[PDB]
């Protein structure tokens, strides 16, 4: 069980974006971001085991991808100094959240992906 | 003349979303984001005027936009709180800045086009 799974493709190589680093926070009582987890996709572009069904109570989360570091490595300049999701998990609504963005050097575009399944 | 301008369109209506809350912040001197600008988006879904030339100084801006409200105004609980654009600006000299964001309630799209000044 894998109640929030983070996914990074790679729009100028038609790849997955492997080792990308990866920064979760929770929102705390002081309205301050709270380290959560965090880690490098796979070879997949894929992060998993972030979390689990207890740790992952409702609240404002944030998924912070290190876009920047990612093109420097291919000597590709970008605008973006990170790319940033914040979102609210409500137990009302589906179990499973997968967060899925697309690189560009100038564009991102992300996504989410909610399910029972 | 406009170095920062914004603009946002709706994915679902085929669009302009207009009456967008925009606040851009720059990163101040302590790490903290200090505000420096806000507006609205017009019928066009477009945002001038934030910014001079003489103001918009090299540094760090974020540029967050309110698509919670948008998307409830219209009857939908969409997914994501804000869309925020954070980007280094002017760090080679005066640049134009055009934050185009494409929305829809679970999802959204954002480039930027620069270009150097005429
Ligand atoms: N191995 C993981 C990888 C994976 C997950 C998804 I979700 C996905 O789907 C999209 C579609 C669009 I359009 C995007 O911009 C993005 I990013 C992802 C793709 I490709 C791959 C898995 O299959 O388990
Ligand atoms: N008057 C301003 C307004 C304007 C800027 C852009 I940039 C643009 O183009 C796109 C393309 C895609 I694809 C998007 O998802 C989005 I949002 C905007 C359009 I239409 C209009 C100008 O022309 O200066």
């Amino acid at each position: 069980k894998c109640p929030l799974m983070v996914k990074v493709l790679d729009a100028v190589r038609g790849s997955p974006a492997i080792n990308v680093a990866v920064h979760v926070f929770r929102k705390a009582a002081d309205d301050t971001w709270e380290p959560f987890a965090s880690g490098k996709t796979s070879e997949s572009g894929e992060l998993h085991g972030l979390t689990t069904e207890e740790e992952f109570v409702e609240g404002i989360y944030k998924v912070e991808i290190d876009t920047k570091s990612y093109w420097k490595a291919l000597g590709i300049s970008p605008f973006h100094e990170h790319a940033e999701v914040v979102f609210t998990a409500n137990d009302s609504g589906p179990r499973r959240y997968t967060i899925a963005t697309l690189l560009s050097p100038y564009s991102y575009s992300t996504t989410a992906v909610v399910t029972n399944p």
